[PDB]
């Protein structure tokens, strides 16, 4: 059954066919398990490793190289038996970069924490029922209630289900609604139908939610939802929801998998019809089988030259250290792309308690009498400092540092707090921090006894736990409380009757209220001024409230509560305790003594970030729980609104929201900065319109409502200070609480973009240029000039070294100022792609053009051949036209090597010209990054060990090129800078 809230307690009661007496029956308990079944969060179970390695595998150019793969090994199966050492290392090789970057993938995307499991820790293992077999109340577990039966609730313990109360044991019934409302403070709840279906969970007072828990009282009530109908049911309807979203980056490089995949089967087909026919006349140079082992040794080549490896590798790298240097500020990623991620994010969605705010309630001003002339009385406003429940502050009067032992109007101030209170202060060992004990309200007036020390007492000496209630201790000390007036719904506050203990024949009794103001001063008929009592006069209690209401609805927007104390309380024996009604006439004659407002402060550094994401062009929305006119206050404070802007289209609720026509709710996701009373699944639904609008949103929550949130948006933050759901939930935690590092994590978010993007095409551009040389060996019909074993050692290692040292570059002065960049913008622009073609068609002849030199320079090598360089298939010795040169001169390493040594030469240039996109090198001179020139001198010297090392040469057929042949690839690589310049100062003072 549901909208329960609608219908009286009779009807619901009506529903079900119960007895609220003697609850369900076992007969009526089996009919009712087998329609709702148990009652239980489901789990989400995770994808184990041995699937989400599949995942790596179903990736279309991923298998392209597995192709490769498998046509290596065969033709590595048909080499010759003295060569099978080097013939299967281009196999072994491609599959171990295969399986290397698919754990890589996992290792980066796998999340090892499950928001199911803390959603969990909500339910209750047992509940109390009360059913027919049984003549008194039942223990049975949560599992086994089914809805309709009637369950009883006492303090403490956690609510199993979703429950419609019937009647309140106690005075007042207190819970806690922070898992769904995320707020702290207590709850008045009544038996009382709600009307209008439409209203949110904070505005049902006659419904109990599963998984929160009872501050206070004792009550019953009939149980209306179990499992998944719930409202915590809901919560884990869309945690279950994934759309595996990936980062723009990743979106792109997955287009760009499929965009080169298209590529790389064409240009197979594009030398297959170059191919010279092998069915016809190739003078039947081999078998039927031979044919087709040129077409499949060209396509691996075109497969290891075209495909990126080693890509994964530099880009986890970065991410890894990326990560790293965020951890260093207090913010644990807890996935590695998400570092990325926060560069573009256009919006940031805070929930306002517990992250935008300290969550602690303090105390933020207070007043008390100060001089009665006439109709007309003078007050002296007080301020307190201090943002924590830490028993830390000093009291301000006037812009001025004053101690309150002075003032007797503050030390019977100091008086009622401490004495009418529920609550304490504990010291946590463990976190270190100050906790509370009981209501948040209450324990913030305990804090303002300890910050005042009205007494003078000494604090030093003193255990940090007895400093917690050392001030109020000795207010215990003084009066004792006999009893306590509870507080009740009708007369909106709470008194209790207090014996003085060291004047025992000099004092007599007195009883202190507090309440709301307006019906506590009413039944004030004097005022306190200092020690002494002056009658309430209509022109005094007119000024006295004149105060309250700028406070309350002020751009301070406070809770208020009005001290005042009965100093001649009636006897003992004349109250009667039990009717509750009663003690509203108990307290009257009262004489005003003061008015303490309240705040939960924002955090000091929440309203300088906010400026800053301003500067970045990045909005902020508060989300909220809490109260229209609480969240608009904040917002005034932080920086999101003004102190006289109008909020009246910027501001709206959960019920407002939810009213508006759906062309009318687009418009408030983007306008709106402030939305208030939001159940959980609006606090999704908001930031699903933002990412219908392609907007990166960024979502901070420290709460069990915000974790929808948190799983929907693309990069969620959670506070360290926050509950486990919250963090399983998000992509980042703030371990120190500090929001400043949402602001230091942009900055560093951006920084990362520009240079991955950077070595992005720096290892793309060395492709085409890889891709360039064998295909114009394949046209023109020269010997190989790049083996794919030489390719992947210049992909992975080669390449390698210079592009993880492109994620060094310093990052840009204006960074922050500039807006965040188009989530859809192409990775290459035209003259972009135009450049790194006319790279690309250089270092391709540059290399094919290293091995036609070794033939025709006839400097060590055979004099000039033309025709039969293409023809060198054509080769066996007896046949004239190749009178005079050895058959056996192209399968030498020198030509090979010689193009390698071009290759590399190439890269090393080109890793020097991605410093800056249009910027030139003297301008920008290369030693800016120290890491790039120790890259280019590791990955320049290991070209020389994979020379000299013995073992080295043999698998990847080189030889060094002794002192002459360096000089030729010295002087045909230098040109790719000079050319490369060309086209960034025609881009840089002309084009653009
Ligand atoms: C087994 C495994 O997980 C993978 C791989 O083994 N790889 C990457 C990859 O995902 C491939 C890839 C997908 N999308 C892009 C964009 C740009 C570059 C690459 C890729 C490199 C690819 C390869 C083969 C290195
Ligand atoms: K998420
Ligand atoms: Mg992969
Ligand atoms: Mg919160």
């Amino acid at each position: 059954m549901e909208n329960a809230h609608t219908k009286t307690v009779e009807e619901v009661l009506g529903h079900f066919g119960v007895n609220e007496s003697t609850g369900l029956s076992l007969e009526q308990v089996k009919k009712l398990k087998e329609r709702w079944g148990s009652n239980e969060l489901p789990a989400e179970e995770g994808k184990t490793l041995l699937e989400l390695v599949i995942e790596q595998f179903e990736d279309l150019l991923v298998r392209i190289l597995l192709l490769a793969a498998c046509i290596s090994f065969v033709l590595a199966w048909f080499e010759e038996g003295e060569e099978t050492i080097t013939a299967f290392v281009e196999p072994f090789v491609i599959l171990l970069i295969l399986v290397a970057n698919a754990i890589v993938g996992v290792w980066q995307e796998r999340n090892a924490e499950n928001a199911i499991e803390a959603l969990k820790e909500y339910e209750p293992e047992m509940g109390k029922v009360y059913r027919q077999d049984r003549k008194s109340v039942q223990r049975i577990k949560a599992k086994d209630i089914v809805p309709g039966d009637i369950v009883e609730i006492a303090v403490g313990d956690k609510v199993p289900a979703d429950i419609r109360l019937t009647s309140i044991k106690s005075t007042t019934l207190r819970v806690d609604q922070s898992i769904l409302t995320g707020e702290s403070v207590s709850v008045i709840k009544h038996t009382d139908p709600v009307p209008d279906p439409r209203a949110v969970n904070q505005d049902k007072k006659n419904m109990l939610f599963s998984g929160t828990n009872i501050a206070a009282g004792k009550a019953m009530g009939v149980v209306v939802a179990t499992g998944v109908n719930t409202e915590i049911g809901k919560i884990r309807d869309e945690m279950v929801a994934t759309e595996q979203e990936r980062t723009p980056l990743q979106q792109k490089l997955d287009e760009f998998g499929e965009q080169l995949s298209k590529v790389i089967s064409l240009i197979c087909i594009a030398v297959w019809i170059i191919n010279i026919g092998h069915f016809n006349d190739p003078v039947h140079g081999g078998s039927w089988i031979r044919g087709a082992i040129y077409y499949f040794k060209i396509a691996v080549a075109l497969a290891v030259a075209a495909i990126p490896e080693g890509l994964p590798a530099v880009i986890t790298t970065c991410l890894a250290l990326g990560t790293r240097r965020m951890a260093k500020k207090n913010a644990i990623v807890r996935s590695l792309p998400s570092v990325e991620t926060l560069g573009c994010t256009s919006v940031i969605c805070s929930d306002k308690t517990g992250t935008l705010t300290t969550n602690q309630m303090s105390v933020c001003r207070m007043f008390i009498l100060d001089k009665v002339e006439g109709d007309t009385c003078s007050l002296n406003e007080f301020t307190i400092t201090g943002s924590t429940y830490a028993p830390i502050g000093e009291v301000h009067k006037d812009d001025k540092p004053v101690k309150c032992h002075q003032y007797d109007g503050l030390v019977e101030l100091a008086t009622i707090c401490a004495l009418c209170n529920d609550s304490a202060l504990d010291y946590n060992e463990a976190k270190g921090v100050y906790e509370k004990v009981g209501e948040a309200t209450e324990t913030a007036l305990t804090c303002l006894v300890e910050k005042m020390n009205v007494f003078d007492t000494e604090l030093k000496g003193l255990s940090k736990i007895e400093r917690a209630n050392a001030c109020n201790s000795v207010i215990k000390q003084l009066m004792k409380k006999e009893f306590t007036l509870e507080f009740s719904r009708d007369r909106k506050s709470m008194s209790v009757y207090c014996t003085p203990n060291k004047p025992s024949r000099t004092s007599m009794s007195k009883m202190f209220v507090k309440g709301a103001p307006e019906g506590v001063i009413d039944r004030c008929t004097h005022i306190r001024v200092g020690s002494t009592k002056v009658p309430m006069t209509p022109g005094v209690k007119q000024k006295i409230m004149s105060v309250i209401r700028e406070w309350g609805s002020g751009s301070d927007t406070l809770r208020c509560l009005a001290l005042a104390t009965h100093d001649n309380p009636m006897r003992r024996e004349e109250m009667n305790l039990e009717d509750s009604a009663n003690f509203i006439k108990y307290e009257t004659n009262l004489t005003f003594v003061g008015c303490v407002g309240m705040l939960d402060p924002p955090r000091i550094e929440v309203a300088s970030s906010v400026k800053l994401c301003r500067q970045a062009g990045i909005r902020v929305i508060m989300i909220t729980g809490d109260n229209k006119g609480t969240a608009v206050a904040i917002c005034r404070r932080i920086g999101i609104f003004g102190q006289d802007e109008d909020v009246t289209s910027k501001a709206f609720t959960g019920r407002e929201f939810d009213e508006l026509n759906p062309s009318a709710q687009r418009e408030a996701c983007l306008n709106a900065r402030c939305f208030a009373r939001v159940e959980p699944s609006h606090k999704s639904k908001i930031v699903e319109f933002l990412q219908s609008f392609d907007e990166i949103t960024a979502m901070t929550g420290d709460g069990v409502n915000d974790a929808p949130a948190l799983k929907k948006s693309e990069i969620g933050i959670a506070m360290g200070s926050g509950t486990a759901v919250a963090k399983t939930a998000s992509e980042m935690v703030l371990a120190d609480d500090n929001f400043s590092t949402i602001v230091a994590a942009v900055e560093e978010g951006r920084a990362i973009y520009n240079n991955m993007k950077q070595f992005i095409r720096y290892l793309i551009s060395s492709n085409v240029g890889e891709v360039v040389c064998i295909f114009l060996t394949a046209a023109l019909g020269f010997p190989e000039a790049l083996i794919p074993v030489q390719l992947l050692w210049v992909n992975l290692v080669t390449d390698g070294l210079p592009a993880t040292a492109l994620g060094f570059n310093p990052p840009d002065l204006d960074i922050m100022n500039k807006p965040p960049r188009n989530p859809k913008e192409p990775l290459i622009s035209g003259w972009l792609f135009f450049r790194y073609l006319a790279i690309g068609c250089y270092v391709g002849a540059a290399t094919v053009g290293a091995a036609a030199w070794w033939f025709i320079a006839a400097d060590g090598g055979p004099r000039v051949t033309f025709y039969q360089l293409s023809h060198f298939l054509q080769c066996k010795e007896d046949n004239p036209d190749f009178e005079g040169v050895d058959c056996a001169v192209f399968e030498s390493p020198y030509p090979m090597t010689m193009a390698l040594s071009v290759l590399v030469t190439i890269e090393m240039c080109n890793a020097l010209n991605s410093l800056s996109e249009n910027q030139s090198l003297l301008r920008m001179p290369p030693w800016e990054n120290i890491w790039l020139v120790g890259s280019i001198c590791l990955s320049m010297s290991l070209h020389f060990l994979i020379l000299y090392v013995e073992p080295l040469p043999l698998i990847f057929q080189i030889t060094p090129l002794n002192l002459t042949q360096w000089l030729m690839v010295l002087k045909i690589s230098l040109p790719v800078i000079l050319m490369d310049e060309t086209l960034k100062f025609v881009a840089r003072n002309y084009l653009e």
